[PDB]
């Protein structure tokens, strides 16, 4: 019967604005809401999402300026001649990372424009059957009726609940754009996000400090993570176990001001004080599935955790309402899953096509200093899965060709590959914490998707001198016990 | 009988090394002869060969500091106080690059001292059946004996047979030992090699002209060699197509003096002069395969290119002995190449494996200022092997995002890669023009050897941000003739 548009894609995050312009390609009538509700403190940013706005993009970009300071040092070495220290400052790179940003946000709504897909800067919000509510940054509201929906709306940072935090404490929303230095400043957390930020802060000079619960990198293989955690912590970092915060307050305020921070022992009554410019949370995300009025339409949700269940084809339980993004349940929450699988939607929907959305052995990246890119299964989880007994993990130390001048930092990187011998040593874990990780981990995981073998993979011929080159002549296990230095 | 030792490696190059590491792996007697020939002016280098010494290593330590220079360059941008110009210190580079090669040549010999490996600094020669002749630096003969031979002799710098050439000009040899600043250069030649070294002698801000007979870079995909030579004009090196010098004669002596050069047209009797400070000759290399005494022992060579003909176990036709590295006809002239070879043989001859040593879609870099990564095949050779109606082209330009803040290089890194129909869309050949092509180009090689199926690659999910995730959803043919800008 009557219906406004053909879908309706409420948030215009990477997966919501792929759908969108995929959707478009095929002649549908498409509309996209997006609206940033804003920080405590009150930021807010444009169309794009959380990726281009406060996320994948400024945070590579901050650390490509931590790796520009670590290239300054290294080019003294090899014959420029640099004054021996150089100073940072916030200022000039906060206005350089925000022009870029203001220009993706730009680009996004010229290419809305362009595939003729309306834009509103409005809050949605679901009032019945195929109708939704959506209310201006003013205040004004309008209805619309649609045959298809699309929740893409993402997930804000979450907090402590406790005093102080919402207006002293800085998110990773608010760093990307703070208008001041952060001076000192203590991350709380230990979730990728927690040491991108606090190894950058660091390669710029700043004095950082970390506040973890319990582990480093919960979900991510943890000797990885343990070594993450020793690099960054013998280039000045400094971490503080088994804490978690439990009152902040103002000592003076400024930009930035000075603010004290009282926590607690997780396994005593022990408490510790401590004084920092800034104090930023960093522990985890939270979805917003709850004020989208999803009970008016009929939509079922995990109440515990707030994420979506979802089908293989990302098919709520309304037939009509489908869910892509972070918001669901147990699946990888990067920007390329989401774009991927908003492609992948758009094209089963009107473009007959049946290939859908492959959620495993999808790789990521933690940008800290020393670059971590994962593939596959962890060591735990391969274990847990095959049996210790099955499983074989390859590994060496190497050394970047690129960091013997400076003459730093050797046998620290480490490439491991874990095999299960039970399936001709198939390789089902890819595990590389070295310079551009990210770079050599994208091959090896279109391999994986190839059902990549310890053999050929040894067959394969590296290439001189490159990084990568390690993963071409692992022979030393675990196993064995034999010495890798 | 008796015999000396079990195997004797001529030639103690990558190849040689690493055979004679794994030959010895095994508890078999063998020895290694390591000698190199002056240059015409007389650089001469330690253990290690042609990789360690005067190649792979230095010219990637030499492309890091044009690197460095560009990233001292970015750094502004990003929020560092560096200032405006910095100057280059040619003897300080030369001294951090001789060093580590130093600490290399060491850190080979003691290897070698490790696994009871006998290392003759002489010159070898066949004499006769089983028997060859080793002359010292001094002039001493010795007489050694073995069951078997592996000829790893490797390559030197071609010369013109011009006049002057010998003792005016200077080959790949020589530079990376140079004890002088080259000022303004005339590098000869269009090799990989001579856009190595153009490249990053212009990266390090020397005036650098590239004259070249009739096309860049013989034998790599023609296309790409075009847009790397538009990059490499557009970055300040200069270009003179279709000339050959006939003449070098030096003008004043120094270090550097002042050389002039004459040279002729390739299709006219056009002549032109030109003044430099020294003369880089970079035409190619040629077999050392002359002077070795295989007569005395009846192996068979090409005498018209000097490379050997073996079969596809190393094997000469001579049965006992065998040969590996460049001097192979019809093989790939890479350092991995080499050393997997080498290894692969030992395990063969010592060892009882049957594995054989892959020659096909290894992969390659050439680090021109914009490195370009290559694995399988060209483009040309593709549709010559399976026909131009068979031959989908994907191809895209794409925008690193490290390089937006700098605000440089738009639309010039390119991603292709080439597909063939006839079987389920294989991707046959794999091409990328951007930073880090090598780190990129490791895994796709990995998958090649995998048989990745342009489906699969598409199902593979990028990482983000990640140069690299360019080869995860391309989508645009050249038959197809849209545009990618
Ligand atoms: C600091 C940081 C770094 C990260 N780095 C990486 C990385 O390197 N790689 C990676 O793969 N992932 C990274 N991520 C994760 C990535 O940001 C998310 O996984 C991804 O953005 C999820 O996409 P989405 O569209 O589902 O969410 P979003 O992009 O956040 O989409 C939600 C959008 O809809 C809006 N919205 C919210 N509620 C409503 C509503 N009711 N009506 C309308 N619009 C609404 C939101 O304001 C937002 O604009 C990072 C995340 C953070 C925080
Ligand atoms: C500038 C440059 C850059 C290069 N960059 C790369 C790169 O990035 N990647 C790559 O894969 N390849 C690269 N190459 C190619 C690489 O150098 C060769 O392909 C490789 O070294 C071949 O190994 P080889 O052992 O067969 O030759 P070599 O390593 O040269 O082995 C020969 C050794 O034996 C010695 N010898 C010679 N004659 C005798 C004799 N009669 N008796 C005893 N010893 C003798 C020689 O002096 C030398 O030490 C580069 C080459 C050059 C010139
Ligand atoms: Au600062
Ligand atoms: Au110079």
């Amino acid at each position: 019967k009557s219906y406004d548009y053909d879908l309706i894609i409420i948030g215009g995050g990477s997966g919501g604005l792929a759908a969108a312009k995929e959707a478009a390609q095929y002649g549908k009538k498409v509309m996209v809401l997006d609206f940033v509700t804003p920080t405590p403190l009150g930021t807010r940013w444009g169309l794009g999402g959380t990726c281009v706005n406060v996320g994948c993009i400024p945070k590579k970009l901050m650390h490509q300026a931590a790796l520009l300071g670590q290239a300054l040092q290294d080019s003294r070495n090899y014959g420029w001649k640099v004054e021996e220290t150089v100073k940072h400052d916030w200022d000039r790179m906060i206005e350089a990372v925000q022009n870029h940003i203001g220009s993706l946000n730009w680009g996004y709504r010229v290419a809305l424009r362009e595939k003729k897909v309306v834009y509103e800067n409005a809050y949605g919000q679901f009032i019945g059957p195929h109708r939704i509510k959506a209310t201006n940054n003013k205040g004004k509201e309008k209805i619309y009726s649609a045959e298809r929906f699309l929740i893409a709306t993402g997930e804000r940072p979450r907090y402590l609940g406790i005093p102080g935090d919402k207006e002293y404490c800085i998110s990773s929303d608010d760093l990307f754009s703070l208008p001041y230095c952060p001076g000192k400043t203590l991350v709380v957390g230990a979730s990728y996000v927690a040491l991108e930020c606090a190894g950058f802060l660091a390669g710029i000079g700043l004095d950082v400090t970390v506040m973890v619960r319990s582990i480093l990198l919960r979900g991510f293989d943890q000797d990885m993570a343990n070594k993450i955690g020793e690099h960054m912590e013998e280039h000045g970092i400094k971490f503080i176990r088994q804490f978690v915060p439990i009152k902040v307050e103002q000592i003076e305020a400024g930009t930035p001001g000075r603010l004290r921070v009282v926590a607690q022992s997780t396994n005593s009554e022990e408490i510790i004080e401590g004084e920092y410019n800034t104090v930023m949370l960093a522990i985890g995300r939270d979805a917003c599935t709850r004020k989208i009025g999803l009970e008016t339409v009929g939509v079922k949700i995990n109440e515990k955790t707030g994420k979506i269940p979802v089908t293989d084809e990302e098919q709520t339980n309304v037939p009509y309402i489908y869910a892509i993004g972070d918001i669901l349940e147990d699946k990888v929450e990067l920007t390329p899953v989401a774009i991927q699988a908003g492609r992948l939607l758009a094209q089963r929907l009107y473009a007959g096509s049946t290939v859908k959305c492959d959620y495993e052995n999808v790789p990521t990246t933690v940008f800290t200093p020393l670059e971590y890119g994962a593939c596959g299964l962890s060591e735990e989880k391969a274990v847990e899965k095959f049996g210790e007994e099955n499983i074989e993990v390859y590994h060496s130390y190497f050394w970047p060709l690129e960091w013997t001048i400076p003459s730093r930092d050797n046998n620290k990187c480490y490439a491991k590959i874990i095999c299960n011998t039970k399936d001709n040593e198939r390789v089902v874990g890819f595990h590389v914490l070295g310079p551009n990780a990210g770079e050599v981990t994208q091959g090896f995981a279109a391999a994986l998707k190839c059902g990549l073998t310890k053999k050929q993979l040894d067959s394969t011929i590296g290439i001189h001198p490159v990084c990568a080159e390690v993963f071409t002549t692992l022979s030393v296990t675990k196993r064995s016990g034999a010495s890798i230095l």
